[PDB]
C-alpha cells in the first residue's frame, strides 16, 4: 500500500520517488501517465512508464490511436496498467514547450476525480514546461479524490513542500 506520503491536505499526498518503481511496489488500482494526445511515451514520465511495460504500453496505446484517433490536451483515457497497475489513465496535460495552453492544466487534473484513488506525477511538470508549483496548487484545488503525487526530483520535492500554501 501507500507508504511514506506526505499529506498535504485531506486528499492530496506527496512522496520523492521514481513513479515506475512506486507503481511496481504498490501496483496501484490506477497510475496516471503524463501523455501527449498521440500517447507516444517517448520520454519523461511516460517513456519510463512506458519502458518499465517492456513496450507493452506503446503497443496498446498505438491500437488506441488507430481506432479513436488523437486524445485533446487536458483529455484522458483508461488503458492497462500492464505490470504497473490495474489501470494506466493516460492524461494529457499542456505542454508549454510546445506552445499548448497552460489554462488547461485544471481540465487536465479534473480527469483524476473520475478515479477514487491514484498514483500520479504532477501534470505538465518536467519536460512539459510548466512551473511544478503552480500544477501542484492546481492539483490541490482540483482533485478531490485520494491522490499519490510521486515527485521524481529531490530538490523539487523539498521545493514543492517547503513552498506550500
Ligand atoms: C514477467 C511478467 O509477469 C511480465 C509482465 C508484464 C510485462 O510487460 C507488460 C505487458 O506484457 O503487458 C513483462 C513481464
Amino acid at each position: 500500500s501507500f507508504s511514506g506520503y506526505l499529506k498535504l491536505t485531506d486528499n492530496v499526498y506527496i512522496k520523492n520517488a521514481d513513479i515506475v518503481e512506486e507503481a511496481k511496489k504498490v501496483k496501484p488500482t490506477v497510475v496516471v501517465n503524463a501523455a501527449n494526445v498521440y500517447l507516444k511515451h517517448g520520454g519523461g514520465v511516460a517513456g519510463a512508464l512506458n519502458k518499465a511495460t517492456n513496450n507493452a504500453m506503446q503497443v496498446e496505446s498505438d491500437d488506441y490511436i488507430a481506432t479513436n484517433g488523437p486524445l485533446k490536451v487536458g483529455g484522458s483515457c483508461v488503458l492497462s496498467g500492464h505490470n504497473l497497475a490495474k489501470h494506466c489513465l493516460h492524461v494529457v496535460g499542456p505542454n508549454v514547450n510546445k506552445g499548448e495552453d497552460i489554462q488547461l492544466l485544471k481540465s487536465a487534473y479534473e480527469n483524476f476525480n473520475q478515479h477514487e484513488v491514484l498514483l500520479a506525477p504532477l501534470l505538465s511538470a518536467g519536460i512539459f514546461g510548466a512551473d511544478p508549483i503552480h500544477s501542484l496548487r492546481v492539483c490541490v484545488d482540483t482533485v478531490r479524490t485520494n491522490v499519490y503525487l510521486a515527485v521524481f526530483d529531490k530538490n523539487l520535492y523539498d521545493k514543492l513542500v517547503s513552498s506550500f500554501l
